[PDB]
C-alpha cells in the first residue's frame, strides 16, 4: 500500500525540511477563505493543496508515486497563481518552495 518506506521517509525528510522555510508560512495549513474574507477561493479553486495535506497524505500512505507528492506540490502553487495572480508574492513563495522540494525529490531513492 503506497510507496515503499525508504522512498516514504526521504519524502517525508523533504516535506519536514520545506515546512522550516519561511516561504512556506501561506502553505503550512489550508486555505481558509471565510477566515480571510475571499469568498471567490472555492469558485477559482476547484483542488485546494496544502502541505499539512500533504504531510497527512504521506503518513497514511495515500501516495503510490514520487510523480504524485510532486502533482501535489505544483498544484498547490498553480492555485495561488491562479487566484492571487502569477506575480503575486504568494505565488513567488510557492515558487520557491516548489522548486526547494524539486530539488529534495531529486535525490529519491528508487522502489528497486
Ligand atoms: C486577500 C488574500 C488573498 C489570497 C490569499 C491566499 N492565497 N493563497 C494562499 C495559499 C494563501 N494562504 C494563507 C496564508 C497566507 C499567508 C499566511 C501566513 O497564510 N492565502 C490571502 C489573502
Ligand atoms: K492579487
Amino acid at each position: 500500500m503506497g510507496i515503499p518506506q525508504h522512498q516514504q521517509k526521504h519524502a517525508l525528510m523533504a516535506i519536514k525540511a520545506v515546512k522550516r522555510l519561511k516561504d512556506a508560512r501561506p502553505f503550512l495549513q489550508p486555505v481558509d477563505p471565510v477566515a480571510l474574507n475571499i469568498p471567490l477561493y472555492f469558485n477559482f479553486i476547484k483542488r485546494p493543496m496544502d502541505l499539512q495535506t500533504i504531510e497527512r497524505k504521506l503518513n497514511a500512505n495515500a501516495y503510490e508515486t514520487p510523480e504524485q507528492i510532486t502533482e501535489d506540490f505544483n498544484l498547490m502553487v498553480e492555485n495561488s497563481a491562479k487566484f492571487n495572480g502569477p506575480t503575486a508574492v504568494i505565488t513567488q513563495m510557492g515558487r520557491n518552495i516548489q522548486a526547494a522540494f524539486e530539488k529534495h525529490m531529486l535525490n529519491m531513492p528508487a522502489k528497486d
